[PDB]
């Protein structure tokens, strides 16, 4: 039975509230979320994370933030057209939506702003730079089955040892999750155990976008295979993960009923504007990019999408009175034509699909692969691949980031080469005597990765034989969570600071 | 005649409210001083200390809160409890003196002087004066800032020392043989504010008295477009590209 | 055999004295404190406080003077230690002369057991806060990786043959080794000469020889490193790391 009463859960983990609270003590909650998410400096971070392009001398192109904004904006659209035609279909009073209208709408636009929010400073590139500074210091395959006589991995307590343990199994989950950071997942992680910002239930099941954990080796669930396609959350929140499923209604790796919303509004802002920002750096002309789309659709009707959204857009530029510019006028109207068609498929999709996605177990998207409007999408994305994401400068800097994250993460080295007995040493005396460059990089650690690693530890059982696994998980992830944290300039600025050249 | 729009009022509220305390929190941020010695300079600014006063119920509460990270949990309640008094307090003075403001003839503020409300924002003012505004790094760039500009002014004085006749003549031809550094100085100019120059200029009679000095008027604020739609770094990166440092 | 210069106790003092204080003043001179914020520190570091203590005398005594500032305050403070520390070490070496004289006395003229303290004092204060700072840290972090890049640019030299080596040293310009002697070249010409002037003086035919050659090498190079100022041997790595 659908009764979103029950999925908009306004409680919170720590400090949370209970007891009745009227329609407007409970918009007050979610009013509260917002105001927690915009002030975040983790929010703020997002000016200043590229965005496709290089972070220009002028800001007429788009950062992770703008990016962001715009996202939300869609998402909003999306929310408010779902809402919309339920109130048509009356159905609203009778999904247990007609008095959390406002708080369900919120949830998105939060969720669409903090998608990105938990990715690295260069992006996939980062991620790639970390996983693999990861992989030849573990090497996760030679975990996958039998303890290898030979196992490539560098740390004493994380390789295999020999024919006996189901220790075995807690070292074949810390390699994978730690060779399999991704932005979501550290998304979540941020939000609770980093930002400490302590949301409502409901917000952090909106931005828990994929149901697989980091930890996971083998071929995904036939039936769950699109909604575990990438993980959604590490070994380190698995806990708190449990908690999340528990107060949201949700079954073992089921999704948030409003994640396909924000998934949805961030499938359609992906390109359309860094086409335009194609433009703005001169990539191409405006007409040049239109005739790439011609060329790109092929199989043309005189009624099909292309003609409703691109060649209308196209018709409206060219004596495009409002004394506005050609470019302008095009972007504008072809943002405009592509929400006028795609937000009322995926609005409706929703409402359609509405059981299987208030269980969270729809294995499909809003926009999938079959419609006009995921053809549409593709082809922005084809145009944006074989033109824009094909570029030198692009290119450059995605190589230049790689470098920057992989030597910073053998900056960081020192503090992982070292033993159990002597990196708790150093947490208690901040100075120690025999390693220096060791203690003063300690000290370069943020000072809120640096308590959440100590409080995680200070949590586990000082007798158990697993105690010293554990603390390496944590020792990476909080170096993980450092890297992570820092915005592009920050991270190569620090590359360079300690490489020597300022 | 100069009736202002009853929303206009809300939006103005709300930015005097967020207006100091996000500069406050950075200055903490910037190492400017401690919470605690923030919280110090406000228990000092007060003075007039009494009362379940608004400075107990939001400031003081704020700092009991942090103590048992103690900087975000400061800022953060410090926040909600400034809005949770001053949010309800404008929403019902808009209600209140809704017909005035409706009118958009009400002389006031939504958070007007005498109010605790009024007090409490320049609490906030008067210490982000006295110790952020005063800081050497942004009194640095506030005068980097100054120069910037005025240069950048001077670098476009050439296109303004001119007559109608040959800044027209500029306008139909790109290029320009007796001026070339007005050439390529009217070429910098972006083509939006250059766009409206002309469409203002073409809306214009030929044959009026007034219009040579409608051209000057045009002229300037076309000029004034361009340097106030740049950012702070283009602006300056600008100014040593054209006083040459690049 | 392992005795001391008698003198040597003197001059050590002064330097442990010196020693903080000096950092402490440029520490509010950096902004890091205020003078006021400082004391506190101070008087937080002392617990044990006493009306009549080395504390009262010295640091409460520099505060008050300060009062009815930063230049008063470090004035007096430098006077106030200075007045009360350089009698007693000038005294303990006076007091422990023979064993001084010796040059066998197993101690420091301020000791451990309350001159000792107020210094103690000065640099825990100046470690828990001065020391730690970040600006600081990055710096000693940066030092430590030109040293170490410096190093291993150099390292061509010493991974060689002795015979390969000191062709190097005899003819300037060598056909094969190109790179080796433009980074000899680069070498300063006193601890090259240095060098060739304790291998000469080696017997040719010795079986040690070529291990006293290696540890000449090895000590040419730490000389022309040791010998470089901050600011010289960041230069030099950088230039030599191709970014000038
Ligand atoms: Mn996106
Ligand atoms: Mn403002
Ligand atoms: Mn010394």
């Amino acid at each position: 039975q659908i009764d979103f009463r029950k999925k908009i859960n306004w409680h919170r983990r720590y400090r949370s509230p209970q007891g009745v609270k009227t329609e407007h003590e409970i918009l007050r909650i979610f009013e509260s979320d917002r105001g927690r998410i915009i002030n975040s400096p983790a929010i703020r971070r997002l000016q200043q994370k590229t965005q496709v392009f290089p972070l220009e001398r002028n800001a007429a192109v788009r950062t992770r933030l703008t990016h962001s904004m715009e996202v939300q904006q869609v998402g909003r659209y999306i929310a408010k057209e779902i809402l919309s035609r339920l109130k048509e279909l009356k159905l609203l009073e009778a999904y247990g939506l007609d008095e959390l209208t406002g708080p369900f709408e919120s949830i998105v636009e939060m969720s669409c702003l903090m998608h990105d929010i938990g990715n690295p400073p260069f992006g996939h590139f980062g991620e790639a730079a970390i996983n693999d500074w990861f992989r030849q210091r573990l090497h996760p395959e030679d975990a996958e089955s039998q303890p290898l006589t030979d196992d490539r991995c560098s740390v004493a307590a994380l390789r295999l040892r020999d024919g006996e343990e189901p220790l075995n199994e807690l070292r074949r989950k810390i390699r994978q999750d730690l060779c399999h950071f991704e932005g979501n997942a550290q998304g979540i992680r941020l939000v609770h155990t980093l930002m400490r910002m302590n949301l409502t239930w409901a917000q952090v099941g909106g931005i828990l976008k994929y149901t697989r954990p980091a930890w996971w080796r083998g071929e995904t669930p036939e039936t769950h295979h699109y909604l575990m396609k990438k993980p959604g959350y590490y070994l380190s929140e698995e806990a708190y993960i449990a908690r999340l499923r528990k107060e949201l209604n949700l079954a073992l790796y089921s999704r948030f009923p409003l994640t396909w919303i924000m998934e949805a509004a961030d499938d359609i802002s992906y390109c359309v504007a860094d086409l335009e920002d194609a433009v703005e750096k001169r990539i191409f002309t405006v007409e040049q990019l239109y005739h790439h789309l011609h060329e790109a659709w092929g199989q043309h009707e005189k009624g099909s999408l292309f003609s409703l959204v691109v060649e209308n857009a196209w018709e409206k530029s060219r004596s495009n009175s409002l004394s506005r510019s050609t470019e302008d006028q095009f972007f504008m109207y072809l943002r405009v034509n592509t929400l006028n068609k795609l937000v009322p498929y995926a609005a409706q999709r929703f409402i359609d699909n509405l059981p299987a996605i208030f269980a969270g177990t729809f294995n499909h998207a809003l926009l999938e692969d079959a419609s006009e409007c995921s053809d549409l999408l593709k082809l922005y994305k084809n145009v944006a691949v074989k033109h824009v994401f094909s570029h030198p400068d692009v290119e450059r800097l995605e190589l230049q980031g790689y470098r920057v994250i992989s030597g910073l993460l053998e900056i960081y080295r020192p503090l992982l080469s070292l033993s159990l007995s002597d990196f708790t040493e150093l947490v208690e005396k901040e100075r120690v005597k025999r390693f220096p460059i060791e203690s003063r990089l300690f000290h370069k650690l943020s000072t809120r990765h640096r308590l959440a690693y100590v409080e995680a530890v200070s949590k586990l059982p000082s007798d158990s034989p697993e105690f010293p696994l554990w603390e390496y998980y944590y020792r990476c992830r909080l170096l993980q969570d450092y890297i992570s944290g820092m915005t592009d300039l920050y991270a190569w600025d620090e590359y360079r600071r300690l490489m020597a050249v300022e």
